């Protein structure tokens, strides 16, 4: 809330933990109704705006994605939307359907977080692109990750 930082050297490469934690929580379940409704009220506190501007309180190792599941508040989304949903819809938006944890999580929340398409429009599509490009990982977006980056940068 103020104190947003109890971690350091990477979260103990602990307070990384504790993070995670938090982030399992808001992807628990979330946004819609009357418990949508108070999972609305934590997630107004989060400001998801909050948490997309924040990463300074500490620095965790594996731990960047704490606040990955900005997905689940699209039930009943109009009770969503007046629990609060936009109050983190610049960053956490941005992020979500972004190209078309962070390479794999733009093709199923674009194809689950109920979001719009996302010249000087493109970088999404630009992002998706190089995703489908890498070959580091154990074949994580191949051809058909390519593509379906392509189908991102179109929309």
């Amino acid at each position: 809330d103020r104190a947003s930082f109890q971690t350091l050297i990477q979260m103990m490469r602990l307070f990384m933990y504790h993070i995670h934690l938090v982030e399992l929580l808001a992807v628990c379940t979330e946004g819609k109704n009357v418990y949508t409704e108070i999972k609305c009220n934590s997630l107004l506190p989060l400001d998801d705006i909050v948490r997309v501007v924040t990463h300074e309180d500490c620095i965790p190792e594996v731990k960047i994605a704490y606040i990955n599941f900005l997905n689940h508040c699209y039930v009943d989304t109009e009770v969503e939307m007046k629990e609060i949903y936009t109050s983190n819809h610049m960053w956490k938006l941005f992020e979500n359907f972004l190209v078309d944890s962070v390479l794999e999580k733009y093709v199923t929340e674009i194809v689950m977080s109920i979001v719009t398409t996302f010249l000087q429009t493109r970088q999404p599509v630009f992002v998706q692109l190089l995703q489908g490009v890498f070959r580091v990982y154990h074949c994580n977006w191949l051809m058909p990750s390519q593509k379906a980056s392509v189908e991102s940068c179109i929309r």
